[PDB]
């Protein structure tokens, strides 16, 4: 991940007015609704949190989670760490957490700047199936504009709704409790 470290522009877009900061969420909302796709109720869930980290959940199938014959290490981890797709987010966050519900277990995962902390880890039993993803953009690359804005989300949001019908998608701001439901 480092050609995306060296020359964070080029992969997210502008890191300083809020335009790249904005894509990171669109970036994993657009895995999340990959997977809500292939599963039967197709809702994702984007939550802005009060320490403005973003949140993305589906109820889908959960990404695949076995080890990568030639990779070595988890599939997930796999995704999250090749090289716009889930691995810049990974790269351009300080912190990045993720769970995936398959096969009956748990799955969980740290990353702090696209570094993994430990391996892909099963962490419990469940009879739920789906992934999420929690990221703290790194301080380090956005300047300026350092906070979501809601009405960047939704708009986006909305218009995936149309083009992704029959996907439910809620966006809900634990900041100042501000919530929407698109779905066409
Ligand atoms: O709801 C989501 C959120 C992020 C997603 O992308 C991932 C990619 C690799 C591992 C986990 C997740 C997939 C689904
Ligand atoms: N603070 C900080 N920034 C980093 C960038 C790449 C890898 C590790 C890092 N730790």
């Amino acid at each position: 991940l480092d050609a995306v470290r060296k020359r964070p522009g080029m992969y997210i877009g502008d890191t300083d007015d809020g335009t790249g900061l904005h894509h990171m969420v669109f970036e994993v909302v657009d895995n999340a609704i990959d997977e809500a796709l292939a599963g039967h109720c197709k809702e994702i869930i984007v939550t802005i949190h009060a320490d403005n980290s973003v949140s993305v959940q589906d109820d889908g199938r959960g990404i695949p989670t076995g080890i990568h014959p030639e990779e070595g290490v988890s599939a997930a981890e796999v995704i999250m760490t090749v090289l716009v797709g889930v691995s810049v987010v990974n790269a351009l966050s300080q912190k990045l957490e993720l769970v995936i519900q398959r096969e009956g277990k748990i799955h969980r995962q740290i990353y702090e700047h696209g570094v993994p902390q430990a391996p892909l880890a099963v962490t419990g039993e469940t009879e739920k199936t789906g992934t999420m993803v929690r990221f703290w953009p790194s301080l380090e690359t956005f300047t300026n504009v350092t906070e979501f804005e809601y009405e960047i989300l939704a708009k986006r949001l909305r218009e995936l709704s149309f083009l992704n019908s029959g996907v439910s998608i809620r966006l809900r701001d634990k900041r100042d409790g501000k919530e929407d439901h698109f779905h066409y």
